[PDB]
């Protein structure tokens, strides 16, 4: 695979004495006691050692040419295995494939071993780990900023087809890419009281937790470019006999801030310990910034540092910036505003209300003192200006307040990012669209020229190259390399859509990928699927809005037609259904069970046989999708109109040849106009068509009288068909959607089972199917996340991209 | 120095070029950004290389030649800073100062970085560190195990004259030492409950903490020998939002276990988490033994190991051993103890009361219920023997059962000890004596065999080569260099002791310590201190039985006469105390408070001017005992005739050049032997003067009544001399004194006295001073820890010492 770079006689000698070396001296084993974990740190080791040197060179390039730096502030970086993503980056992959062959070594045994960086939810903190990719890529001088959780998400277990969470003990072994730089360890402020002094106010008596870091490499696409991911780790200062011993165990509770993920992507529930993550990365980050800055008058600080917010999640950077600027630099409020709002800018993620940050002022008022009287008098001066633009518009000052009144006071604090940022974004033209229209459309009259677009994408490195090198020689072999930095390149494939050979090989590539994916599910799960049946995927977390359940209705409507007319030929299908539940999601977890009973009773009826199989893939994870998606003939994106935001595992399906069935969602939108509309199983409601609906009242008792079909469904879950021991065990599902089903489930039924007919008609077409499949790789190019950064830099951060190569 | 080895022009360049290789790729620096840290970093990576392949040859060397292998296990190993002991025992001292002088580097000033391992309170855990050294240099096949504690010893600051205690945050910025091995990783049970089956008992339902061993390296002298220390680190098993969360922190309770050293050496508490951390070691130890023992029946088990329980802290060996033996295993009762007996061996480090272990049996029962079972079952056949040798002898019976019975019924650890070992040790003549004749009496007219005394001793490495280069050369000038490792040579010094020049050079290489100790006192703490004084020295832990009292009531005896006379002349002296006091021993932390409330007094007296100086030294510890004794004068081991069981600061200033005044306790009276008595400053009540005292009952208002100056120094105390502010200060120490005194302070007062005016009569005249310091240095041969080892290894273990060499 020429992809995958040269392996030249002089590397790949340089690779095994290196790899021998860490073997010795950094493992200190020899050949007869080590285990593949070894080979793994000793492979891991000598790619690393590749990073130094270009690692040091770039961050001194940064400090000679003192760019504007860029901070990408997450909560969540979903970064997945670093091994290969690093050989690919630095094109060592084949050289190191020779090197361990010639050590009589699998490299792909030993790539099995990493554990992944599982420091994110899904969407939003596998973004933030794209955009890293791609802003290296770009040579953009960019930091991401986040925690160092001792533990990630949680390993999913299927135990009776129940979710099981176990701890994800992801550094039990060593993480061999970061570096611990304790000597840059900053204090974080807890607690304490404000006194206002003749020079101002001063934060007293509060409690410390130290910011250590770890800085781990982040190399871009062969450019000798290699930028930074700082990640912070708690850790307590060092202020009778049970007594000292108690005092000692005590330091627990200051380390318990860095030591776990939140996982309920689903619903903001207002916990102190995850208000203390969010100023914790807040505080030392912003330290971190100002430290830089100084070492080469704030007027200048926007020419030289962006901020960017990934969500409201670290929103406390408004307020933090004011606090250090007015407190501690003693600039004048207004001129510390200018500075803040010039440097922030906030990306949302979401329009479903129940996931908005609304912190109690209580909690705010006990934690953070200072933060507090800063954000009334932010929320004091923004109100003097709405007033002045909307005289006597009383109810508007209300809805744009950023304190909500109510039995307890909360802030919004989506309204201080809109007030404290020059720029705010949605991650899809549809939603940005719908932000501007309904939730902050208050905002959006007051200051049109601060809403944007910036639709999201994906890194054609990790999401082609890495998981897919099959396709993506197939596609070198015609139009080159140069579409690995470049994707709309992938156009020039149009030329190719009657081409016979390529169609060919598009085709021999899907099937090597469902027979290498087959292989696997019987190896590691001892699970048996018919690999010339067409793979129906639906991975993404477990929500209500994510229409997992419109899936299951279509399942069972194939199952019931087979068990009507067992003789009747119908297209194979293997159903492969994946996510984890947010732990304390009742409903999320009823579904995974549901879609593990489905399987017990299509899975094991004779008269199926081979013809429908339901699968629920545990443990969904970055490592897992590079997988799955390559093997995907189908990609379920059927969120209800108006709820996905944008979606990106869209983006790899269509990148990696499955065909889209979906509503007309988020990105899946662009995506159709790209490829579209004839190259797209688009069904269902539009937004207007949810509205109209929501108008008149959503009543799902009249779908349910009109299609017999669906009656049947409904029947066999009410009267115990799939959990014959436990009747009403499905009760709570059939009640949600016969009475307080908010996303419609009911209403798009009727025309995703027809669309899925058509589905079925097209795949007993060969050669059509993969012509079509070529029409959406070949437009598929819009979607890099090198494209979205772009517009990042030049529309909101203020900065040139560069595909210029530092010297190696 | 030659001592110091070769610095080899091939040596120095591949060190020059090793550091700067680590510099580079390991620690990711360059030279424009590296700290003094860094470069310490650096040279620690440089010079653990140089292990490797002798640590892994040490290793299959062991497995192939298949020898007896010793386990030492001790709850504490007190092991100070690594990197200058490393250099010492590989012969790289020289090249390593050579390479680092090179690249512009002071390797002094990189060593001052290392924190110290203080993963020990005093004698016992340095005792376990230097017998660790003396087992490598002899090449013997032994591990150390223990508990790698986070935090260790407490540092300790002095705060107005008082202990404070701050966490010992050792591991802050790694330990590039050790080697994580999270693939032996072994668990541990607690709790439970044992249920009786057909098959025999069940120890069933209990709760698994895992034991993660950490390997440390441990070098002997020049022979290429590089033996093993294994600490376990305890990790939690893997097994709503709050609720899910919660479970997550709650990991923190397993892993407190190796959270923190327990700094009572002076007082029993009968703490849950000191059991669990002495329950910990011991399990995870044995399963590891018994691995390695089934890797090349249990006939053979006492010939492969030995087990060295050092004090009665890892005792639980004993019942785990059977338990594994019975429980798992299915050996009869008799052949397991049979091989019980025969691999266990004690170490008893003290004869007072209050430090030995009493579990109470409610603790046992709810923790270790299995081990108590068999704790009664072992009690019962114990005492079965004793009833048919001492028959009607029933209050022998009370007397020697591992049972205690009383309010609470508790488990005598040290019972418990001697029944289920081959060999009962003390550390000193006289303390394997008073065990015969008082608290083991009855045991010894029982089983006289078991009963064995082997006095302790120090490394010469540590203790002469690697902290007194100076004196180690002009030895070394004399009768070459064979003595580091053989320190009965130290005897040819006596042919030199009317040679001027080697009186010359003795006294100005203890000159040349004292400025430079009394440099490293202005610099670091900004004391001034006349470096033509005598040094009078003690420092060790503060415990009442060690009479750091004696030595206050002296300094003020000295404060006092200058007053009265102020125009005569006396010797002037420096007296430094230094020790940590345990958090919870008031009358340990008032002592404090009165030697530097002394100093505040004696210190500032015009009169006085530089004829007396008070020194508290802050934060007593490995790496300051390395600078402090190589200045000595006059070492104090003033310790009660029969309290002191060994001493082992005794046998460092020996070695190092000073004088000792000393009461005829622990190894005290073997080194007046050894030196003759009129090399010793010996006063005060022998252990036959003391009982005669108890039999009469201790009166200290008779010494008090009949010694004016005694008087005097308790009415300073009393009516607030010493405290102006707050005369009652001092009311605890004196009513001790007057009223409660165990240790007989004011019986040796007049004798000390008159014995210190000796002192200073002999160092009025430098060359008979000097000339009894050479017969001190010249009989210490006796005090190196290879002897004693080699008489573990031919009296104990069964095992032949070598000082042959593995090829390097
Ligand atoms: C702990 N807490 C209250 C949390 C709240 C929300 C979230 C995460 C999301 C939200 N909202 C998210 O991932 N949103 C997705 O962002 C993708 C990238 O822009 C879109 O492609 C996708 O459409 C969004 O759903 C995580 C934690
Ligand atoms: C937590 N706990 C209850 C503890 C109890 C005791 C100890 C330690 C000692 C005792 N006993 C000790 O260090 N004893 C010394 O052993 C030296 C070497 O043999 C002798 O030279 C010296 O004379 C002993 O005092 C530590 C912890």
């Amino acid at each position: 695979i020429s992809v995958r770079g040269l392996a030249g006689v002089e590397n790949v000698t340089e690779l095994k004495k290196n790899f021998n070396r860490h073997l010795h001296f950094t493992l200190v084993k020899d050949r007869n006691v080590a285990t593949p974990r070894d080979y793994y740190f000793a492979l891991a080791h000598t790619v690393r050692d590749h990073l130094v040197g270009r690692w040091i060179r770039t961050q001194q390039h940064y400090y000679e040419k003192d760019p504007k730096r860029i901070y990408y502030l997450s909560l969540e970086f979903y970064m997945g295995r670093t091994l290969q993503n690093t050989m690919v980056n630095l094109a060592l992959e084949n050289a190191c494939d020779e090197a361990t062959y010639q050590l009589g070594l699998d490299m792909e045994e030993l790539e099995e071993i990493e554990e992944d960086a599982g420091l994110g939810n899904g969407g939003l903190g596998r973004l933030a780990a794209c955009f890293l990719d791609s802003m290296a890529t770009l040579g953009l001088a960019a930091y991401g900023y986040g925690i160092r959780y001792e533990f990630g998400i949680f390993n999913q277990k299927i135990c009776g087809g129940w979710q099981m969470e176990e701890a994800d003990d992801w550094l039990r072994y060593g993480n061999p890419w970061e570096k611990a730089r304790p000597e840059f360890t900053l204090p974080v402020h807890f607690y304490g009281r404000v006194e206002h002094t003749s020079q101002g106010a001063k934060w007293v008596d509060t409690q410390v937790v130290l910011a250590m870091p770890y800085d781990t490499p982040v190399p871009g696409y062969r450019n000798n470019v290699v930028n930074t991911m700082r990640l912070w780790s708690a850790k307590a200062p060092n202020d009778f006999n049970v007594g000292y011993i108690q005092a000692v165990l005590d330091r627990n509770l200051a380390e318990n801030i860095s030591r776990v993920l939140y996982p309920n992507d689903n619903f903001f529930e207002g916990k102190e310990l995850r208000l203390k993550q969010e100023y914790f990365v807040v505080a030392a980050t912003l330290q971190d910034i100002i430290r830089r800055f100084k070492s080469s008058n704030f007027d200048a600080f926007p020419d030289k540092v962006a901020i960017q917010l990934n969500d409201t999640h670290p929103s406390l950077a408004i307020p933090e910036l004011m606090r250090v600027l007015v407190d501690l630099e003693r600039l004048d409020w207004d001129k510390a505003w200018e500075v803040t709002v010039k440097t922030c800018a906030y990306t949302n993620h979401t329009v479903l209300p129940e996931a908005l940050e609304r912190w109690p002022v209580h909690l705010l008022e006990t934690l953070l003192p200072r933060h507090l009287q800063i954000i009334y008098e932010i929320n004091q001066r923004f109100l003097n200006r709405v007033a002045a633009a909307f005289p006597g518009d009383v109810d508007r000052l209300r809805r744009m307040s950023l304190v909500e009144e109510g039995a307890v006071k909360r802030i919004n604090m989506a309204h201080l990012c809109i007030a404290g940022s020059h720029a705010v974004n949605g991650v899809a033209r549809i939603h940005s669209e719908i932000l501007k229209k309904t939730i902050f459309k208050d905002f959006y009259e007051l200051e049109p020229h601060k809403f944007q677009n910036k639709t999201n994408g994906i890194t054609p490195r990790r999401w082609l190259v890495l998981c897919n090198p099959g396709l993506a020689e197939i596609i070198a072999e015609r139009i080159g390399e140069e579409y690995i930095s470049d994707l709309d390149q992938l156009r020039k494939l149009l030329s190719y859509v009657d081409d016979e050979a390529f169609i060919r090989d598009v085709a021999k590539v899907k099937q090597e990928n469902k027979l290498k994916f087959a292989a696997y599910l019987e190896r590691e799960y001892k699970v048996h699927i018919n690999p010339n049946s067409l793979f129906d995927v639906q991975v993404k977390r477990i929500h209500e809005y994510k229409r997992q359940l419109l899936n299951c209705l279509h399942v069972i409507t194939l199952y019931n037609r087979i068990k009507k007319e067992p003789n009747k030929f119908v297209v194979p299908r293997t159903v492969m259904i994946g996510g984890k539940a947010a732990p304390g999601y009742h409903m999320a977890k009823m579904i995974i069970k549901l879609i593990t009973a489905i399987g017990d009773v299509v899975n094991h009826d004779p008269v199926v046989g081979d013809r429908l199989r339901v699968i629920f893939l545990e443990n969904y994870r970055v490592s897992l999708a590079e997988k799955v998606i390559p093997a995907a003939d189908l990609s379920e994106q059927i969120s209800t109109a108006g709820t996905e935001a944008s979606g990106t595992g869209n983006m790899k399906f269509m990148l990696n040849g499955a065909l889209t069935i979906g509503t007309m969602d988020g990105a899946n939108v662009e995506m159709a106009e790209e490829a579209g509309e004839e190259n797209f199983f688009i069904f269902g409601m539009r937004v207007e068509d949810v509205d109209r609906l929501d108008q008149r009242g959503y009543n799902a008792q009249e779908y349910y009288d009109r299609i017999p079909e669906l009656r049947q469904i409904i029947e066999q879950l009410s009267s115990g068909f799939f959990s014959p021991k436990q009747p009403d065990l499905f009760k709570d599902i059939v009640n949600m959607l016969m009475h307080h089903d908010r996303f419609k489930v009911f209403a798009d039924y009727e025309e995703y089972v027809k669309c899925q007919e058509r589905v079925s008609a097209l795949y007993k077409n060969p050669r059509e199917w993969t012509r079509m499949v070529i029409r959406n790789i070949a437009t598929s190019g819009k979607f890099s996340s090198d494209r979205t950064i772009a517009q990042y830099a030049r529309e909101i951060w203020g900065v040139e991209p560069s595909r210029q190569r530092l010297p190696a």
